[PDB]
């Protein structure tokens, strides 16, 4: 995917809950860094659900991919309030955007 056009997605559908950087702070959700290749619910020091607690996957491409696009049918009772990226491009550019800056 397009890492420059995946940030631009970020920003606008995700940042004001989310940071990404190492030893980000929390917001209305959990700071991201090092969310690839770890089990659901594992950002130190956050108030998970119960529902994103025990989902038990570990994220990667294939994962978020299908997360992204309806976060609520993957994760039914989630407190993450967004309705998803029906197209799957803008999706994929997000994702390349994430292990990128996720893992600086
Ligand atoms: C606030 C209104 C949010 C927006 C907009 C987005 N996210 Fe979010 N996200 C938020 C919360 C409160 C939580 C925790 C949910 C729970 O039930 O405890 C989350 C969680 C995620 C996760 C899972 C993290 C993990 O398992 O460690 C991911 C991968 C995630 N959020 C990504 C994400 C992206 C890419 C978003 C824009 C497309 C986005 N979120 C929007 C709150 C909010």
């Amino acid at each position: 995917g397009d890492v420059e056009k995946g940030k631009k997605i970020f920003v606008q559908k995700c940042a004001q809950c989310h940071t990404v950087e190492k030893g980000g702070k929390h917001k209305e959700g959990p700071n991201l860094h090092g969310l690839f290749g770890r089990k659901t619910g594992q950002a130190a020091g956050f108030s998970y659900t119960d529902a994103n607690k025990n989902k038990g996957i570990t994220w990667g491409e294939d994962t978020l991919m299908e997360y992204l696009e309806n976060p609520k049918k993957y994760i039914p009772g989630t407190k993450m309030i967004f309705a998803g990226i029906k197209k799957k491009g803008e999706r994929a550019d997000l994702i390349a955007y994430l292990k990128k800056a996720t893992n600086e």
